[PDB]
């Protein structure tokens, strides 16, 4: 089996179907105690959660699904009738994502788009009936953040107020993208500093309440 | 200089005087980005916080102060009239702890005792007219947890309801202590699983809001 198949199996064993919180917690545990994986992670996930709650987007685009962790994070906070589209070019990853969404009970709010962003973004208006996007989460290969931002602009998919949220602008880093959006009057930028989710060591406290001799 | 001098300087440089929360955050930042140190840490510190809030102890004894991190955590949550005694054998560390508490503005709630727990525990009743303790936090050298627990009992410092809270019962581990309190009818035990505070890698998200062409 693969790492992504092992993550899904761990979720199926330990999380609760229909409970997105339990799914996030199970992936967090597996990927900090058993095998590291490139999910956005809990620390940066809290920041993502706050951006979703603040802007209450009706239509979100995610670039890079992997196993569905960030899709589960975002979709569980969407208002009724709000939607997430997520693009993923690795079909085995997309297959895991679909199963993860089904387990979490969020499959009716998320649509997986199979293929590469450079091929699918130009299809959003015609094939998927998108007018403009309310929010875009960028988390795919880092050398594509800037070209896809420019493609979204050229295709007329952004409007005033559309929120781009980009992972990993420090590590592995996206210096061309950062230079562009920070230097351009077309974007108002805010940086949110945080941490990667690396492997951890389990420890514990014991509470012992004295009962008398 | 020493690691503990560098930690204290980083706090004085970056935290707000009189603000315990800012002091904790500065220590967290230094000891996860610059140099690891044996503080209880933020994850286990949240559990400590919850125990303090649940039992609202009027008299707390801490075994092992180091730089004052856990003393700041506990003292900032103590109610009016409550006090913390902390024992620290290392005079250099005891001095750092005093400066740390002074900076945080918590010095009037904490009394530092500079000596070894096995020497000072039998003197608490005579030197401070202690009757019994409401809570004990054990976080000193791990081979002393069991003998100091037995000494606290012998010297009459525990009452029915006194809460012992022990750090590191998994890593580095306190197997004799754990076997004793879990096995003994004199203690009712609860385990709180958590994680060590190891070094982290800074990353961040960028929020870029589109304004138009
Ligand atoms: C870091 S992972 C996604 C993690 C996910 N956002 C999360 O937080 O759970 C990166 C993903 O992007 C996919 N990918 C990379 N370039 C892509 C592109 N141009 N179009 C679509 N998917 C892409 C990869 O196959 C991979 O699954
Ligand atoms: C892990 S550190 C304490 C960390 C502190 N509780 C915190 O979370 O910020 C251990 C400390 O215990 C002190 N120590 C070890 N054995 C002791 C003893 N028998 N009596 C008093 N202090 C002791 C050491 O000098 C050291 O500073
Ligand atoms: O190597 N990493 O720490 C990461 C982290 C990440 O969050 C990534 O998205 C990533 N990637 O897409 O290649 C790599
Ligand atoms: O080595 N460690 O990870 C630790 C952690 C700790 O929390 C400790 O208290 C410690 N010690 O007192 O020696 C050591
Ligand atoms: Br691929
Ligand atoms: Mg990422
Ligand atoms: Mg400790």
């Amino acid at each position: 089996d693969t790492k992504e198949q092992r993550i899904l199996r761990y979720v199926q064993q330990n999380a609760k179907p229909g409970d997105p919180q339990s799914v996030l917690e199970a992936i967090d545990t597996y990927c900090t105690q058993k095998e590291w994986a490139m999910n956005v992670g809990d620390a940066k996930g809290q920041i993502m959660d706050a951006v979703i709650r603040e802007y209450s987007p009706s239509l979100v685009l995610e670039l890079g699904a992997y196993c569905g962790y960030s899709a589960v994070r975002m979709a569980r906070l969407l208002q009724p009738g709000a939607r997430l589209l997520t693009m993923e070019m690795n079909p085995d990853y997309a297959a895991i994502t679909q199963q993860m969404l089904n387990f979490a009970g969020l499959q009716d709010k998320v649509t997986i788009l199979n293929g590469a962003s450079q091929d699918l973004i130009p299809q959003l208006k015609k094939k998927y009936d998108v007018d403009t996007l309310d929010m875009v989460f960028l988390d795919h290969w880092k050398d594509r953040y800037l070209p896809d931002t420019l493609l979204l602009e050229k295709c007329g998919l952004l409007r005033k107020g559309t929120v781009l949220l980009a992972d990993n602008v420090i590590v592995p880093g996206t210096p061309d993208f950062l230079a562009y959006v920070r230097g351009s009057s077309s974007f108002e930028c805010t940086h949110y500093s945080s941490y990667l989710e690396l492997m951890k060591v389990v420890d514990g406290l014991e509470k012992a309440i004295y009962q008398g001799p």
